[PDB]
Order: C-alpha cells, then structure tokens, then sequence
C-alpha cells in the first residue's frame, strides 16, 4: 500500500500533513547535483538511502502544494525545510519514509523507523531510564520489543525537538511513558522533558505526545506537535 506510517498520523491535522514511503532503493536514481555535495564522501549504502528518502520527501511535499526542489542539511544535519513546510525523514533496514507538514498547522515533526529486533542489553541502559525499564514491561505486551520501540520514540524525540530548540536533546533528559491500544500492534506515548525546553519561538517544549505501530517486522513512530 504504501501507507505504514498512516498508523502513526493523527487525524486532527492530517489534511496539513502529508507522507511517502518506500521500502528499497530504486536503481539508478540520480542525486539532484545541489544535494549531491551532501553525500559526496559517503559510502554507497548511505548514498543509496539518502537519494531515496530525499525522493520522498520531495513526493510528500508535492502533495502538499509545494513544488520540488532541494532541501539541503543544516545545523547538526537537520533538513533544510521549504519555507512555510516542516517535516522528518526516516530510513532503517526494509523502510525510508518522510512525513511534512504545513506549518501554519504543524509546529514540529518527528519520525523515526527501526526493525522490531532486540537491542542489546548494554545500550538499553544507555538509552533509557530506571523508571522507563520498569513501567514498559507493564505497558506494553510481551511479544514486543519494548526496548527497541522505547529507543524508536526517543529519536522521534529528538528530531521533533531539535528544530525548535536547537539544543542536544540526550536519552536521559526525556522520560517516554506508553499506553497499547486493545489490538496489541499499536499505541500512545508521552515524552516528558526532564530539561530547560525554551524554544526559538513559542512556547516552552515541556510534553510531547506521539503514536506508534509495530507492523510488517518494523517499528514505526511519530510525534506531530500542533501550532495553536
Ligand atoms: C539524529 C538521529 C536522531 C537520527 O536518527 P537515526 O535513527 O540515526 O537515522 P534516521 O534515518 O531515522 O534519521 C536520519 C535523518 O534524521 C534527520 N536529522 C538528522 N539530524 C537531525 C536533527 N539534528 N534534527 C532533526 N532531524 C535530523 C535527517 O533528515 C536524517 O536523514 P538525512 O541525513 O538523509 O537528511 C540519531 O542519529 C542521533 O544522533 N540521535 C541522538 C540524539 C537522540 O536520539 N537523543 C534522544 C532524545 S530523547
């Protein structure tokens, strides 16, 4: 279908959002020579990806009436957003996707995909909190990798937060609390910001609310904040 990441997006802005997913690289897409210099030392896989999910990009935009340009890396690797547009691209093994947004409506995006695998022991530690590796387990069902989706909503995290605060956003400094919906593959979570969450414009970052979905062997999760 295509439309994995729909499970994720709400509907209370979704006529402002807009998507595009592809799960391989098509062969041999060229780079737009402005992006080119983006990926010019950068080993074939990542060149392959980065190609793909910029594609998206420019396919989710264009629904939204934007028409296709580049969109170049700024600060600490953030895409360069047309003006009026805000947005967040995702690739992982199987998955690239972005998800944009009007920002008349969307203040911020952040996605992020990941295999529904296990995570290792020592980087759970690294990436989670004492209260997080106790509450997920009571949260969430077993057949889940709750570490692995726990890990897949702090980096949502992240790209939600860093365009408008363009601060480090760490593992520890966001404390991620989940509901599951009745049919077991899908729910809600909170990301509590345990820090300073002043912004550029607007209102301090202090909550943000995401969905996420476990399908086709993938985790997928997003967080859309409104602008009110
Ligand atoms: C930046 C990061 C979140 C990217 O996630 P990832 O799982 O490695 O890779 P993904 O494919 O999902 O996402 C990559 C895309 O993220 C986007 N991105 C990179 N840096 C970004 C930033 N500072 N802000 C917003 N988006 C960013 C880019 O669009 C990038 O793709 P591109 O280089 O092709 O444009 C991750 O690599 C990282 O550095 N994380 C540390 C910060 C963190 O997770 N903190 C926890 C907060 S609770």
């Amino acid at each position: 279908v295509g439309t994995l990441v729909a499970s994720v997006l709400p509907a209370t802005v979704f006529e402002d959002l807009a998507y595009a997913e592809l799960y391989s690289d098509p062969p041999g897409l060229t780079p737009l020579p402005e992006e080119a210099p983006l990926i010019a030392r950068s080993v074939a896989k990542r060149r392959n990806e980065f190609i793909t999910v910029r594609h998206c990009a420019r396919i989710a935009l264009d629904q939204l009436g934007v028409p296709p340009a580049p969109i170049l890396k700024g600060d600490k690797g953030e895409p360069c957003w047309p003006d009026g547009m805000v947005g967040s691209l995702t690739h992982c093994a199987g998955y690239r996707g972005a998800v944009v947004g009007r920002r008349d409506a969307v203040r911020s995006v952040g996605i992020d995909a990941e295999p529904h695998d296990v995570l290792p022991n020592g980087v759970l530690d690294a990436i989670s909190l004492p209260a997080e590796r106790a509450d997920m387990p009571r949260t969430m069902p077993a057949a889940l990798h709750w570490d692995r989706i726990l890990f897949c909503a702090k980096e949502a995290t992240y790209k939600a937060w860093f365009p408008l605060t363009k601060r480090w956003l760490g593992f520890e400094d966001a404390h991620i609390t989940f509901e599951t919906d009745s049919t077991g593959w899908t729910g809600r979570f909170v990301s509590r910001i345990l820090i300073d969450g002043s912004t550029l414009s607007g209102p301090p970052l202090t909550t943000l609310r995401g969905r996420w979905s476990v399908e086709r062997g993938l985790v997928l999760t997003a967080i859309v904040l409104l602008e009110h």
